């Protein structure tokens, strides 16, 4: 086996209450759409239904933490689009100022001490920024 330590079970819950803006425990389409339009994507009502049913195991309309937790654990294009969300200034790297805005507006509010923690973790070469390859590896898996 490879794993899923209790470091990630606490992080995916964070990623969890980011879509689940009201507590509830489930993430509805209104929530999925509200985070999307906030990430540069205005999707519709059926693209949203089509996304929550292909990830919601007990087909109950919503997505609770088990489902959210199974999906996020054991391809591309999409990443290129994702690399662009942060790289607002389209220059080939995502700095700590870029990571951070995207979150805020996303709702998150981290200190000046968690964005470096974040970049540092996914920053291979050592310069303090995140380039296209470092973003693909990080996410390939
Ligand atoms: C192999 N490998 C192991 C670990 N990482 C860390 C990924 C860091 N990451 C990040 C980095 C740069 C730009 C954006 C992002 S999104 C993000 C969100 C949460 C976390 C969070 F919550 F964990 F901090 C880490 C990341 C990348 C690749
Ligand atoms: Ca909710
Ligand atoms: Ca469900
Ligand atoms: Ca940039
Ligand atoms: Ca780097």
């Amino acid at each position: 086996a490879d794993q899923l330590t209790e470091e990630q079970i606490a992080e995916f819950k964070e990623a969890f209450s980011l879509f689940d803006k009201d507590g509830d425990g489930t993430i509805t389409t209104k929530e999925l759409g509200t985070v999307m339009r906030s990430l540069g994507q205005n999707p519709t009502e059926a693209e949203l239904q089509d996304m929550i049913n292909e990830v919601d195991a007990d087909g109950n309309g919503t997505i609770d933490f088990p489902e959210f937790l199974t999906m996020m654990a054991r391809s591309e294009e999409e990443i290129r689009e994702a690399f662009r969300v942060f790289d607002k200034d389209g220059n080939g790297y995502i700095s700590a100022a870029e990571l951070r805005h995207v979150m805020t507006n996303l709702g998150e509010k981290l200190t000046d001490e968690e964005v470096d923690e974040m970049i540092r973790e996914a920053d291979i070469d050592g310069d303090g920024q995140v380039n296209y390859e470092e973003f693909v590896q990080m996410m390939t898996a």
